[PDB]
């Protein structure tokens, strides 16, 4: 069981076999409009699935260090790294590497954070980005 | 923002810290078994997330196949790998490889399933497995 009605799995196995809204909405016999606005909702549901993953995986976190707006995203490793060492805890990646995953994945305009964000480690060992600040 | 309310998340943060129900009911101010019908709600909830997610990736998956209750777990890799070649994709995984993971994450009863379910490649190449059945949705 999940988040996604059998009728939205539906139309988002169709949608992603090529077929417009307006061949989804002649199969099912219902209004593109009602077609168009249910692949709305269930786009959102797992918008709202994927982040309540991130919000789970980031409570269960080794270390989590805060990313403030304006901030500059070359002072980031140097953050994880001095909590690391609080915690006697290794972070297994360079300076580098993580520099490399913060320019796929944050919120950054080039080296500058356009919002906060929270930058962690999964208990997997992940790198991983949340827009939930928990405060501790 | 998420399926989860700002009171689950303050309890399932005090539960990751160590502490007992009894003691988190205590900090809310609310009766155990309250705290408990909490946290099980929420639990529930990121399994039922963590499903969404799947299904998600299922239906967006470079090669699924189909296996049924009954069916023995050392046919699955020759179903898979006929399946990619009929779509001339390339599945980066070997025999040994397939079956070790369906002994680790699959329904089966000593090599055998006990219930339906889906093996897939996932977009980002792992693999998956999933209990909706989505391939009548073809015509």
């Amino acid at each position: 069981k999940s988040f996604l009605t059998e009728q939205q799995i539906k139309i988002l196995r169709l949608r992603a076999r090529g077929l417009k809204q307006s061949e989804i909405a002649e199969l099912l016999g219902t209004s593109r409009a009602n077609i168009s606005i249910l692949e709305r909702r269930a786009l959102e549901k797992i918008e709202k699935a994927r982040n309540t993953i991130t919000i789970w995986e980031q409570i269960n976190s080794k270390i989590s260090v805060e990313v403030r707006k304006g901030e500059d995203i070359f002072t980031v490793p140097d953050k994880l790294f001095k909590k690391a060492d609080e915690l006697q805890i290794k972070v297994p990646y360079s300076t580098a590497e993580i520099i490399a995953f913060l320019v796929e994945h944050a919120p950054i305009s080039d080296r500058i954070a356009k919002r906060d964000f929270t930058l962690f480690l999964d208990a997997r060992d992940r790198l991983r980005i949340s827009e939930c600040l928990l405060e501790e």
